[PDB]
């Protein structure tokens, strides 16, 4: 892909993994991106990366997780709750 897709925010792909990543290839592939859209890191783009961190840190907060992630892979996300 040239840049990806504009809309929704699949954990795997904000993470740069595929649908059956193992938590190891999860977070080596977070790690990076929290702290390469970290807005402690990026002062210019710290506009974007305080954005960018916030799905990044979310997907990898689900993913890397055995109870977020097991929910989110089998249902993903439910509507407005409450």
């Amino acid at each position: 892909g040239s840049s990806g897709s504009s809309g929704m925010v699949d954990y795997y792909e904000v993470l740069d993994v595929p649908r059956q990543a193992s938590s190891e290839a999860i977070k080596k592939a977070y790690r990076k991106l929290a702290l390469k859209w970290h807005p402690d890191k990026n002062p210019e783009n710290k506009e974007e990366a305080e954005r960018r961190f916030k799905q990044v840190a979310e997907a990898y907060e689900v993913l890397s997780d055995a109870k977020k992630r097991d929910i989110y892979d089998r249902y993903g996300s439910g509507p407005s709750s409450g």
